[PDB]
């Protein structure tokens, strides 16, 4: 039985980290592009991981399959459509999917991702492609789906373009901007391209979220809050290491996008210590339960729910509480956010 068989809200899940192993094999074979496995089962086991590594070690899993999707219009729209079908099956009624448009493009991107040969798929085109797949999935499965464009920590020169994309496709699925990738790159939050992208988002009203405190120190979280001006913190487990900052953000009703199973495999969470989400629960903090990268973690949303339930002591009450919280902290407009809350209260009776 699912740990929580009722409607859910997900705010932290990556599109390029939520692809069907079957769809990956399809395009690898179709484009004649090398894959580390020839069957969907072998493919799952090599792309996937079931024991802790590091953030850089986990990020390396993308190198295996991205080449097969990147630069292929048909593939881009297909994974967006299929993502919606995956989530609907999980009991998710509203989802925000994040991804980097540049990492899927093969035209007007520098440096060229995955050694691709120049093509005509621009970062803009991929956003439009994802919009179409997500819209068709919304129509076909009856769940509300939005997107978040990711700035990449190591490539700040793409950040202002990501911002312009968020502006251009505002609410056309695109509801916010994120900062993702390798948090171990010292001071990456403060690169000028990133900083300028976010400041312009504040002045233009584009919503903001940032991965921080996943594997980085509380100072990375503080940088996200103070300089980048985030409205939500992706992961944020390490915040608790600085009592003052934690109690400040807690007092400020800051939303934490928690990914339980994910934190275990990236090493963000030391299994020898009590998970931060337990303290978040005990303090009644504003947080959500997320999958992050279900393809690589060989998981599903129920994975995270069982984890917190069997271990950690979560109840049905908290599950409803954190989901109403996730709905309130969504980057959805007031009219649509109101409709979502009506839905949860209706189905939580
Ligand atoms: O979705 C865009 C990118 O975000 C990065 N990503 C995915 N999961 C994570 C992540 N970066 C940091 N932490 C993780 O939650 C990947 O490099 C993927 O290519
Ligand atoms: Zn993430």
């Amino acid at each position: 039985t699912p740990a929580f068989n009722k409607p859910k809200v997900e705010l932290h899940v990556h599109l390029d980290g939520a692809i069907k192993p079957e769809t990956i094999l399809y395009f690898g074979k179709k484009r004649g592009i090398a894959l580390p496995a020839d069957t969907v089962e072998e493919l799952r086991n090599i792309i996937g991981m079931d024991k802790p590594l590091s953030l850089p070690g986990f990020l390396a899993k993308f190198d295996y399959y991205m080449p097969v999707i990147a630069g292929c219009r048909e593939a881009i729209k297909r994974i967006a459509y299929e993502f919606v079908e995956m989530k609907a099956k999980e009991g998710v009624v509203y989802v925000e999917v994040r991804y980097s448009p540049h990492l899927l493009a093969n035209s007007k991107v520098d440096p060229m991702p995955w050694n691709q040969t120049e093509g005509d798929v621009t970062p803009d085109d991929v956003v439009d492609l994802v919009n179409q797949g997500l819209q068709e999935g919304e129509q076909a499965f009856g769940i509300k789906v939005r997107s978040i464009l990711c700035c990449m920590r190591h490539q700040p020169s793409w950040s202002l373009e990501v911002l312009e994309l968020c502006k251009k496709y505002n609410q056309k699925t695109v509801v916010a901007m994120d900062l993702a990738g390798d948090e171990t790159i010292e001071g990456s939050s403060l690169f000028p391209g990133h900083v300028e992208a976010y400041e312009g988002a504040v002045k233009n009203g584009i919503h903001r979220t940032v991965h921080a405190g996943e594997v980085g120190s509380p100072e990375v979280v503080r940088e996200a809050v103070d300089i980048l001006k985030t409205e939500r913190v992706g992961h944020g487990y390490h915040t608790i290491e600085d009592e003052a900052l934690y109690n400040r953000l807690l007092k400020e009703n800051m939303h934490f996008e928690v990914c339980p199973w994910s934190s275990y495999l990236t090493g963000a969470w030391d299994p020898k210590t009590t998970h931060a989400v337990v303290r978040f629960k005990n303090d009644k903090a504003n947080y959500s339960l997320n999958t992050d990268d279900p393809l690589i973690f060989k998981s599903t949303l129920d994975t995270d729910y069982q984890m917190t339930k069997k271990d950690m002591g979560f109840t049905e009450e908290e599950f409803k509480r954190l989901n109403i919280n996730a709905a309130k902290s969504s980057f959805l407009p007031e009219e649509e956010k109101k409709e979502l809350l009506e839905r949860l209260y209706r189905e939580y009776q």
